[PDB]
């Protein structure tokens, strides 16, 4: 787990022209285009940003790539800062993740505003820094995200995002989950064959009280059928959900 792991998931993946929750149009992994209330201003924007006439739609190529400079701005844009430097030089990995989060989602100036929580995250003051942050109009815009990201921040690890990877073991597919507020990764062996999506999905919903929803999705966002084979899932990457958070799955071969 790391930035960009993080990142998607707070984010998500979209190839098409979104509103997100503050309603500003956006695209990709949560790259904002503009916060004009114009649909054309958008669009207008999208195409300068990929360098073509996309017609609100990119791929998932020309998404990762945005992303990646999204993300290499806003470590930049960490560097280049005086007030942001120093606390992100004092902090380890994992908690320099959550400041370089707070910086894509609200830029460089939005973030220097958190004057006491960035002192006290200098100071090495992990609950204080929390208790503050969890009051501001971050925390009020996006709750959840926030959370998250606090959570993060106080325990310096990565207990507030989960995990879903797949890896083959004697030639069956192996998917391991660790979800969000769990200490223990829990994995499925599945017969490619004859084991489906379905099965996986229930088997998923077996294993803990504490879900309620889970689905799979192409990339495009489209559903996948419970009935397709686990070896048809395999052969390109899917988007797993599991309550509200989506997980993006990358098989090999």
């Amino acid at each position: 787990m790391n930035i960009f792991e993080m990142l998607r998931i707070d984010e998500g993946l979209r190839l098409k022209i979104y509103k997100n929750t503050e309603g500003y149009y956006t695209i990709g992994i949560g790259h904002l285009l503009t916060k004009s209330p114009s649909l054309n201003a958008a669009k207008s924007e999208l195409d300068k940003a990929i360098g073509r006439n996309t017609n609100g739609v990119i791929t998932k190529d020309e998404a990762e790539k945005l992303f990646n400079q999204d993300v290499d701005a806003a470590v930049r844009g960490i560097l280049r800062n005086a007030k942001l430097k120093p606390v992100y030089d004092s902090l380890d990995a994992v908690r320099r993740a959550a400041l370089i989060n707070m910086v894509f989602q609200m830029g460089e100036t939005g973030v220097a505003g958190f004057t006491n929580s960035l002192r006290m995250l200098q100071q090495k003051r992990w609950d204080e820094a929390a208790v503050n942050l969890a009051k501001s109009r971050w925390y009020n815009q996006t709750p959840n995200r926030a959370k998250r990201v606090i959570t993060t921040f106080r325990t310096g690890t990565w207990d507030a995002y989960g995990s879903v990877t797949v890896v083959y073991q004697n030639g069956l597919p192996v998917i391991s989950v660790r979800l969000p507020a769990r200490r223990e990764r829990c994995q499925f062996t599945l017969k490619p064959i004859s084991d489906s999506v379905g099965v996986f999905l229930r088997q998923l919903q077996e294993e803990d009280r504490g879900i309620d929803r889970v689905a799979i999705y192409s990339p495009d966002g489209v559903r996948v059928a419970a009935s397709t084979g686990i070896d048809l899932l395999l052969l390109d990457d899917f988007k797993l959900v599991i309550n509200d958070l989506t997980y993006h799955v990358r098989p090999p071969k």
